[PDB]
């Protein structure tokens, strides 16, 4: 019951791992406005959170779409104390030679207005309930926002780019909001889930959505996260520490020490 | 409490933020046991937590008190859960020109033993407990691991070497053990040092914190102890960063993201908004 | 001379450390093609530097205009060994809250259109090219790449993002061509912004260099732009450069190595040493 | 002809890499003061380059025989302009779970003396030196300052320290001493060769000691690394930028574009 008395906004959240986020704030005493392109999804997560979720159709790319999610958690809730930029689209992993002369600037755009263009609305539509309550951003980055090969140079750039994101705002919004990000990765949310484990994934095993959830309430916990502003934990099971040969360095560890 | 059933060892964790950390994993129900080299300060604890808490007197350089401690810990509570190699010898900041000819070769063994070797006999003594109930090593850092002026060449190299642990025994240990690193920043530790180094600047190149706050902290404000503790817990608890091997949580209150004529760059943001 | 016989595509190489690098590079016996927006710069350098650059006036946004530059350098040059994406974009550093809601949409893709995507249709233009060759791409990026209060949201978005690029192309066009990044700092650029951001702010918060460069540049001093291109060349150098790709380098005077109540921490050195 | 009327030190540069980088100076006008173990192989050195090049018999670990080498610097060449930490001992990669608990405090004392302690010297020694010609620090670091699997845990922690040494003593020398790094990785100098193009280094082909010279060259060069302290250029074929299943993304690259 570590998030009692709080209210959380997370965008794109009525679907993937921002649902995941949702369940496990609600669960955790939180109130979870969300913003999302579902209407349908939207209702039924908020029958599944009766009175403790509000969920508001929108366009995570519109400003307008941000500032009445924040009007409307205002409206239920009076208070944002943890916003979380999370709505993503992917570039499918398309390499550059891949993407083609008539589809690259539609492209470009469309994943760069979600990924990046979405993130800064949400914080520019909270600026206002984020200073008045002294709360923090917590944005989901990704693997891909500091190794290759997590996907394609579109997406690989804008997930660069929500790490600019999580510097310059800490930076600016400091003192009186906390700006950070975690970088899931490796996720049951391309690449074959047996070579997932093998050279990918030290860790060796696909983690839950659930599992993914902890360092968000983390974040967002009144007096555990103080300290905390421009820090981005890599949540990806461990792709930027796997070896050369072998993901794993000591997978035959008990029985080299007899356990 | 997300600790509970748990079993934590906590090095130099008799005084000051390793002291906090045991405090704060008993609250959350843990069992904690404890490696340092004050006495005094372990019975301190042992009475005030009762029988959630165990100390070992003895030192972090030496690998047989380090197993000593892992041996104690099994024989008290059973198991190793969490291990966190903590205690930490600080230079004064002390630059290369200050460091003298006759002192440096002693210096550098006395704070890289602490510093580096310390936590790599934490590790290795506590290893195969660590590997038996599949747990974790959270590595206490600092911003001198990530950026300069928070200690002399040889406390900012130390800090900077338990990253290259973090990595390694993040690559080594999985899949069964995961290991991370929190890097406080803005606490008021006084931070001993080397007898070997003189007490020649202490007051005076070691500049005070709160004189200078403002060109350090962007958060505009100096957390208390307690503060600094939610980032282990979070490392303890084993269903909230069960994906986390190899992490790096600069805890620091944004030293790395702190800007060019001052720390914070929104002190005017309550005029320009209306709060 | 290290570049003799080789030959380089820079974009925004008619203005500022775009220019220099032209200059840098033919007089390193290189030839090179420029794509710019401005057709007099273009013809200032055509007739300066002879029969060893050739400028194309378009814009970097358009990959139909980068396409037609790697064909202007296959034209008139045969090849293209070196290509570097360079043209940028300020954003005055603005901050989110004083971006304007009703100019804001407009600005995210002005800025990122050439700052990032601009980069990607000179990259995709030139590739086969490159690919041919076995060449490299050398990304123009900036302190704004790495760490705060280089720009505001929006630019240092842009160049985190062309830290993505960086790292994605030097996987992705592995083992022909490699693809690296330099990262310029204190260099007296005007650095132009858009039209859809106002003049409200350009002089007082967006600040001079020279009034705070104590809190900046350690090395202390504000470097020539002559003296970054030096750096670019490297890459340029197929004997030298040859095992680097996804490299960083931080090019910036140390601001990212700057200290807290100064930029530079060591101004007492020849006093306490005797120079 | 890039370092005509230029003086160097090199430390551990009678052999390796460190000799590969004395050959190259010579041959771009430098002169080089050599500090290594080998009395033999820095005689050979001495007569390999005549009157470009001098050498001092000593001991890294020692400060004293650090002094001697920069004495000896001045006395021949009068100047130096940049000094470069080199000499380097690796622990085979051993792993943790496999460094014997009658060995691990002599091996990490040994390791440490060499790798970081070696390094401190160096640029105390010469620090009245550099001072006084205004020049620079090249310290050369690895692949394992930054990633893990270079080498086991002495060699990693002793590599990630002396990017601590980039940093401080960038900040600490400035304005009058440039201090920077080169992390080279991949050497013709464990690990299988057929294992290496694949799944290693991304630009497929171990580069010899020779094409490892110009990082060092360019910080070396008077106006062409004015800019530069703090920096580290990571110069390991790409071992920060591989994929998860291959090294490389786009092997077939020119039958893709039918080049």
């Amino acid at each position: 019951m570590k998030l009692t008395g709080e209210v959380a906004l997370i965008t794109g959240g009525a679907s993937g791992l921002g649902r995941a986020l949702v369940d496990r704030f609600v669960a955790e005493g939180a109130r979870v406005a969300v913003l999302d392109k579902s209407a349908e999804r939207l209702r039924e997560l908020e029958v599944a959170h009766g009175g403790n979720a509000v969920g508001v159709v929108g366009d995570v790319r519109s400003l307008q779409d941000q500032k009445r999610a924040a009007e409307r958690c205002l409206a239920a809730f009076g208070k944002i104390d943890t916003l979380i930029p999370n709505a993503g689209i992917w570039d499918y992993s398309t390499a550059l030679a891949d993407l083609p002369e008539d589809k690259i600037d539609a492209a470009f755009d469309d994943i760069f207005h979600v990924n990046v263009k979405g993130y800064i609305h949400a914080v520019k539509a909270c600026l206002p309930a984020l200073v008045s309550s002294r709360g923090s951003v917590v944005f989901t980055i990704s693997n891909a926002g500091f190794y290759p090969n997590g996907g394609g140079p579109l997406y690989t750039a804008t997930k660069h780019a929500v790490v600019g994101l999580v510097r310059q705002m800490a930076f600016e919004l400091a003192p009186h909001v906390r700006v950070n990000g975690v970088a899931p990765g490796g996720m049951n949310t391309s690449v074959p889930l047996a070579d997932m484990l093998k050279s990918v994934l030290p860790i060796g095993r696909m983690p839950a959505l659930e599992e993914y959830t902890g360092a968000y309430v983390f974040f967002a916990t009144r007096g555990d996260s103080l300290p905390a502003t421009g820090a981005l934990l890599n949540y990806d099971g461990g792709m930027g520490v796997r070896g050369f040969l072998t993901a794993a360095g000591g997978a035959d560890l008990p029985e080299k020490l007899n356990i």
